[PDB]
DNA sequence: GAGACGGGCAACC
DNA sequence: ATAACGGTTGCCCGTCTC
């Protein structure tokens, strides 16, 4: 039985063990089956191939899973396609993991009181879930979580606590400074827990230095409910006569090995530990043997080594070799301390450890319920706001339809405590408008007609209908035969003669709030990127400075970065590693916290009768103390269920159509949604006056948000939507993995159902399951499950089958990885159509707005040279296929729209010293003049300076332009070489004040 | 050696 | 071409310029 680190050359026969961390199966022309595994015994790893000799072995091959352990007897060959050595197996036996066993008697088990999770930035490697699971297996009565400076593992510890029935002790390793050493804080109760949240807040905010820190006095202030340990070798007392110690409720001692970096020798460490023992008995302070766990098993160490090493001589913990700090069993802990005698062994390893755990109650770090804000007048105001607005559109009294929609909608919104955020949402939209920035609708609030009446969405969820903007008469359609009111043919009020307005997308209110109101949705708004910060700030004014917080995020090491760290470490250590082994080192690194950041837009609202510390600590994103916003210490996901969120988002659609409006004088709300020429671009280039050959594309949607992508263009080619609601079906099908490809697309092509019958929004799942007989709340639950890509449980399938829901439909639900709500699809489609109207009728406005707002990657020389030149760049990038760099892809998107622009008869002029603007593409006859910031290296600040300076006074020489415009040599050259500066002298022979 | 700038990446909707 | 979910904010860090 060979360890995998000894497999080094081709070799006739080896027997090998290892965890299978990857397994796939494929079929050969011959009919034979091939199993391909990666396995590691944790000294190294290797790829393994096995060739089936019969269908019995072929199916056993399918039984091999990630997580199994396997003994393989095989040959070792160079595989020249995988470019590494590889085992060709003829023998595979599954085997026990036979892992470290905790052999002490039941009730005589150890409790770990000092332990680090992947949340100890770049320092610890095994997830808290795995650790807690291991403690459970070992029979530990409890386990502690004590991360450095943070409590970000709490949410996951809790979950695992409940799933596994393990008692968790919620703690902190804190940096205390006297008014810079380590202590262990263990929370005994909610008081303690809130004090923890507080201390981590103060340490990240008022007292952050290079590292979150806590003055001792502030610790004392917030000590109630905490047990304080003297902790580490970087502890106060280990770092040495006696008063210091009386400060701790417990005294820590690590296994002698853990201290090995140094002191004279192991015998002295051993002495120091014995004096801490002397001290503890002397002062009646329990002494505890703690592990300082930074990973599960002895071998997991290498992952910690790789992370730490990535930091460089900057961390200098790389100065010394790293201690064995794995999760030690209760029998092995005794072994480590056998030198103190068997009575003291048992005392500090189990009796005292157990005793400290006994002093800890059962704390719930994350709350169960939702706490909802109160602002006097709100329930009342949302009611009147919406009845008033509804009456002026639909008449007095209201049609039964509308009236019933409002009654049912309000009692839910009001009763489940959402009236406040509707209102705050309405003011945000109102102020943005008044400030000159229109707002784009998004997400599930468009399922709510009250939301429509409060002008928080442009989406009207009522069934399709005509309404007169004058006489107010209404015509609704519930035949279901008509998809969206926007599909209706233009018509006149048969009563006043006035031309009818059309609306209604037939969306059920429940998509938003469900039936129980056990769901907590949010309100999503698309503000323009330029405006987003201001909308954010307005919520401070509305709720008060201390009752809102930006949701914070935790940046972890994901695959690409992990791979990056491992390769470098290999390189620096001169290791030649196999793909398989690099893979497995990579995997052991992912999950580890590297930084913190900011939710892209969500603001979390704290009810005035609670406080943020009932829910999470707070801090600064990335620890920037000059940040305008404080962030939540837990991310939004951990507290999803406790506080409402306003998704105040940034998006280009509002900005673009704002510019389209400010350039044309046209009110986008007046734009028709059934303009044949506009809608034609979704299935043809005709409306654009160009050939498919001319623009290398069969449909007219280049540049159109969502629809301009290569994937979506292809979908359009095959579906040819013309109707608003057909576009809405496509919007749904084109967003989310396994929605179209391998799912709907096949169902349509098999003829197993029609385009319109295929599942195109989460709503249709609910509406159809109710139709088919199921209980609405259950139909809701099922919709919610598939649209989160969670598939179907057995109970769901059973309820579906029991109601004649066809197998192809059930099977289609199980595929969907993600899925729009109809209201979002309608909102986006409406936005895309408004823009399309400019693409078609005001092309230059469309392009000026596109390159101004959306593009950030150019090849200006190509663009200026024109059609043939652009085409050549594009073909260059096409040749690279899916081997194109993210940036080439970004550029390809923009060149595609340049080539189309040029073919439609327009063009690009060179940067122009006196006509170019800073950041905006301007219209000049049939051209666009590029702005300065389009030049590579020339970013916004310089662009703005060049314009400022020129407005202060024109440029008298290249030199003058360089000084006043703040231009580097390279940038100056850029302009020179292109003839931009030709009309200027290099320098002036005079200069005056 | 501090400050633009852009790429590369992670979180998120 | 293949297969293909689209689009947004924000942080780090190497690079290139004084
Ligand atoms: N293309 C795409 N769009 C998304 C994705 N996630 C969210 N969005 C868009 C569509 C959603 O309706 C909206 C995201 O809103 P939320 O995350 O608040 O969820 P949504 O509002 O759909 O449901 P909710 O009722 O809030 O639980 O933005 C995604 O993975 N892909
Ligand atoms: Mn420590
Ligand atoms: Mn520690
Ligand atoms: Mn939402
Ligand atoms: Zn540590
Ligand atoms: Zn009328």
């Amino acid at each position: 039985v060979r360890r995998l680190e000894t497999i080094v050359e081709e070799e006739r026969r080896v027997v090998v063990q290892g965890y299978v961390f990857d397994a796939e199966v494929s079929e050969l022309k011959s009919g034979r089956t091939l199993l391909t595994m990666k396995i590691t015994d944790y000294t190294n790893s290797i790829l393994v191939k096995m060739f089936s000799r019969d269908k019995e072995d072929a199916e056993l091959m399918s039984g091999v899973k990630k997580g199994m352990w396997v003994k393989v007897r095989g040959s070792v060959q160079n595989d020249t396609f995988v470019r590494d050595l590889v085992i060709i197996a003829n023998d595979l036996n599954e085997i026990a993991a036979n892992e470290r066993q905790d052999t002490a008697p039941e009730g005589e088990k150890r409790v770990e009181l000092h332990l680090h999770t992947p949340m100890s930035q770049m320092d610890a490697v095994t997830s808290v879930t795995k650790l807690i699971e291991q403690a459970k297996k070992w029979g530990h009565p409890a386990i502690a979580v004590t991360d450095h400076a943070v409590v970000q593992s709490f949410p996951e510890a809790y979950s695992a606590a409940k799933k596994h029935g393990m008692k968790v002790i919620y703690g902190l390793e804190a940096n205390i400074v006297d008014d810079p050493f380590h202590v262990t804080l263990l929370a005994q109760n909610e008081t303690g827990l809130k004090n923890l949240f507080k201390l981590v807040s103060l340490s990240h905010i008022q007292y952050f230095h290079r590292v979150p820190r806590i003055p001792r006095s502030v610790l004392v202030k917030h000590r109630d409910g905490l047990l304080v340990g003297s902790g580490c070798d970087k502890g106060e007392l280990f770092d040495n006569v006696e008063d210091i110690a009386r400060f701790y409720d417990f005294l820590e001692v690590h296994p002698p090995d853990v201290y090995k970096p140094l002191v004279k020798d192991e015998e002295m460490i051993k002495n120091i530990i014995r004096s801490i023992v002397a001290l503890g008995e002397k002062l009646d302070i329990p002494v505890v043997a703690t592990g300082n766990v930074h990973y599960l098993n002895p071998e997991d160490k290498i992952y910690r080594k790789i992370l730490i090493h990535s930091q460089g001589g900057a961390n200098p913990l790389n100065r010394h070799e790293l201690p064995d700090v794995y999760f030690r069993t209760t029998n092995e802990m005794l072994d480590c301390f056998s030198f103190l005698g068997p009575e003291k062994a048992k005392e500090i390893v189990v009796d005292n450890t157990q005793k400290i755990a006994s002093l800890i109650g059962d704390v719930k770090p994350i709350k169960d319920e939702l706490y909802t804000p109160r602002i006097e007048g709100a329930d009342e105001e949302i009611r009147e706001m919406s009845y008033r607005r509804a009456k002026e559109i639909y008449g007095d009294p209201l049609p039964k339809l509308v009236e019933e929609r409002l009654e049912k909608e309000l009692k839910s919104i009001i009763g489940h405590g959402f009236a406040v955020i509707y209102l705050i949402s309405h003011k945000l939209v109102k102020k943005s408008l008044d400030d000159g920035y229109l707002v784009g609708s998004r997400g599930s609030v468009g399922s709510s007609f009250v939301a429509t009446m409060t002008e928080i969405t442009e989406v009207n969820p009522l069934p399709p209908h005509y309404v007169c903007p004058n006489c107010k008469h209404s015509e609704f359609f519930n035949d279901g035969s008509v998809g969206s009111g926007f599909d209706l043919p233009d018509k006149n009020c048969p009563r006043c003669g006035t031309k009818y307005k059309k609306d209604g997308h037939d969306i059920p209110f429940e998509t938003f709030l469900g039936f129980k109101g056990d769901k907590v949705p949010d309100i999503d708004l698309n503000f323009s990127g330029e405006y987003q910060p201001r909308a954010h700030n307005y919520t401070k004014v509305l709720f008060g400075e201390d009752n809102v917080y930006r949701a914070g995020t935790i940046g972890t090491v994901a695959d690409k970065t992990a791979y990056g760290f491992v390769k470098a470490y290999a390189s620096d250590h001169n290791l030649e590693l196999r793909g398989a082994e690099i893979d497995r080192l990579a995997a052991g690194c992912t999950g580890v916290k590297r930084t913190t950041g900011q939710h892209p837009g969500g603001i979390i609202v704290v009810p005035d009768y609670m406080e943020i510390y009932d829910f999470t600590p707070i801090q600064y994103p990335a620890d920037d103390t000059s940040s305008e916003w404080r962030t939540t210490h837990f991310d939004f996901h951990s507290i999803h269920d406790n506080l409402l969120k306003l998704d105040i988002l940034g998006h280009d659609d509002p900005t673009v159509i704002r510019m389209l409006q400010d350039l044309s004088g046209i009110d986008p709300k007046t734009i028709p949604t059934d303009d044949p020429d506009v809608m034609g671009i979704f299935s043809s280039t005709e409306p654009l006056g160009v050939t498919p050959e001319q623009i290398m594309c069969n449909v007219g949607t280049i540049g159109i948000p969502e629809f301009g992508t290569r994937f979506v263009r292809q979908m359009l080619e095959e579906t040819r939507p013309k109707t608003f609601s057909e576009l809405v079906q496509i919007s749904g099908l084109s967003h989310g993995t396994d929605v179209w490809l391998g799912n709907a697309q096949e169902l349509i092509q098999n003829g197993t159902c029609t385009l319109s019958e295929v599942i195109g929004c989460r709503d249709d799942i609910m509406v159809y399951l109710i139709y088919r007989g199921l209980e609405p709340s259950l139909a809701f639950k099922i919709m919610e499950s598939v649209r989160k890509g969670k598939g179907l449980t057995p109970e769901f399938e059973a309820e579906m089958r029991k109601h004649d829901v066809p197998e192809w439909y059930i099977d289609s639900c199980k595929k969907i990885k993600y899925m729009f709500p109809k209201a979002h699809a309608a909102a986006y489609v409406l936005m895309a159509v408004r823009i399309a109207y400019f693409k078609v009728h005001h092309p230059l406005l469309y392009y000026a707005s596109y390159f101004t707002v959306r593009a950030e990657d150019f090849d200006l020389d190509a663009m200026i040279k024109g059609s043939a030149a652009i085409r050549k760049r594009i073909e260059e990038i096409n040749a690279k296929g899916i081997q194109a760099t993210a940036k080439e892809k970004s550029l390809l998107t923009v060149l595609e729209v340049a080539l189309e622009m040029c073919e439609r008869g327009f063009s690009f002029k060179n940067i122009d010293l006196y006509r170019s603007q800073a950041t905006e593409f301007v219209i000049d006859g049939n051209s666009l003049i590029p702005p300065f910031n389009a030049i590579p290296g020339l970013g916004t600040n310089v662009a703005q300076a060049i314009v400022r300076a020129r407005e202060e006074g024109e440029f008298l020489s290249k030199e003058d332009l360089q000084q006043r415009g703040k231009l580097s040599k390279t940038l100056l050259e850029y302009l020179e070489s292109r003839g931009c500066l030709d009309s200027l002298p290099d320098h002036n022979q005079l200069s005056l004040f």
